């Protein structure tokens, strides 16, 4: 179009994602590296596996179930709901969801 004489700015100032602490930022991903908050040891895991977001009626486990898959409590899902106690399998490993945080089942 024509030219308009409003001048433009070189660059934007915008929030740095810097986060401090041991405050999670919310949301959990699943999967291989350690950007995550929690993370798999395992090859059968993708780098992003599956994420963990809170809902206003729940918190949803949503999966890229189309390679290796994920079950919840044996069943194979897309996506679920998640109540404390259910067992999730990933990559061979059952981890087990309490309050918004995955842990690896171990007979201690």
């Amino acid at each position: 179009g024509h030219m308009w004489n409003l001048a433009t700015s070189m660059m934007k100032i915008l929030r740095p994602g810097r986060l401090t602490g041991e405050l999670p930022p919310g949301a959990v991903r699943i999967g291989r590296a350690n950007d995550n908050d929690i993370v798999i040891p395992e090859v059968l895991a993708s780098r992003h596996h599956a994420t963990l977001v809170p809902t206003p009626g729940g918190t949803e486990i949503r999966d890229n179930r189309s390679i290796n898959g994920t079950f919840v409590n044996g069943a194979r899902v897309d996506a679920a709901l998640l109540h404390d106690g259910d067992v999730v399998t990933i990559g061979n490993i059952d981890l087990v969801f309490a309050d918004g945080t995955l842990a690896r089942r171990e007979e201690n």
